């Protein structure tokens, strides 16, 4: 149908993230104030949301991916995507 | 085909809240730095959108649950949820 | 299913701002401490996400409207609502 995005930003540059769930597949543009890029998240989903905050200057993201019932949460704490914690049960 | 989600969080620690739609409930899972569990919000909807904010240490949040056309504002401000002011005109 | 939503908010008030996608546009709702009121926004899409950020006082709004594939991003900087250099991957 139509794809289905989730946004977020920090500072005042800004950086901003926008996820876009498409035919079961999250991929993620990246502005940081020179161009728009394709960002290193890319993970399975027909739905998402996100949220950040900071730490100082330094930027911690959670993503919330979700294929049927299931969410996986995926976490960017300066060096990268990994699998978090967060579970339904 | 999924179930549909929402996130916001705060401060430094942090704390996060996951709001999920699912056959046409809300539901919402909690982060306070010691474990996921599962939160005091449970209302009607089939799509779900969040924000919130501080004031000192307390924190405000809006959630916004749409069933059909009709989109409803829930308010925690400390001491439970209530409806908020929102509407569509 | 139902109509679905987008929320923003800054400062200390706060002020919101809630974007709702129904049957194939979006408009706005607006909250500055003093009741909620239509915004300005208008523009198709059956989806939407939204983020903003301060510059000083004053907000910059970016919004992500998707109509099938094509998600096109909506700026305010204070001086009306304008297209954004947002493309997809
Ligand atoms: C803080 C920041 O703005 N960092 C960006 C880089 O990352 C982007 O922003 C992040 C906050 C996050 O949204 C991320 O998903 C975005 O991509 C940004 O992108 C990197 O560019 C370099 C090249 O300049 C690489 O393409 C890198 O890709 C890989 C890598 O090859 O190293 C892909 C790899 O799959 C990935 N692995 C994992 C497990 O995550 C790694 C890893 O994320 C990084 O190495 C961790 O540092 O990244 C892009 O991530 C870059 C654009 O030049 O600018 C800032 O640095
Ligand atoms: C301010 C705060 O962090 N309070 C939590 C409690 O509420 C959760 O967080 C708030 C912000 C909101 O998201 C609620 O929907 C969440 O439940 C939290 O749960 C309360 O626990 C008591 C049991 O003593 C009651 O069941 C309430 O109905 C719940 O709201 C507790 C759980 O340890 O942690 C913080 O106090
Ligand atoms: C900065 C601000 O609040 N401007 C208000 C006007 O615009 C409204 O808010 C901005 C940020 C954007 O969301 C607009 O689409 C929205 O209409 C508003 O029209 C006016 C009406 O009272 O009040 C301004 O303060
Ligand atoms: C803030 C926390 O960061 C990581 O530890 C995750 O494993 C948790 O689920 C939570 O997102
Ligand atoms: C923050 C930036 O603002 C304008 O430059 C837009 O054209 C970009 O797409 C981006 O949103
Ligand atoms: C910030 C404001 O809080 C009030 O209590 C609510 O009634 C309004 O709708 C708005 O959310």
């Amino acid at each position: 149908s139509s794809v289905q995005t989730a946004a977020t930003s920090w500072g005042t540059v800004p950086s901003i993230r926008v996820y876009t769930a498409n035919n079961g597949k999250i991929t993620e543009r990246c502005w940081d104030g020179k161009g728009w890029y394709t960002g290193a998240f890319n993970e399975p989903g027909d739905n998402v949301s996100v949220t950040s905050w900071l730490v100082g200057s330094a930027i911690h993201i959670r993503v919330y991916a979700s294929t049927g019932t299931t969410t996986t949460e995926w976490c960017w704490d300066g060096n990268g995507w990994t699998k978090g914690a967060y579970t339904a049960t």
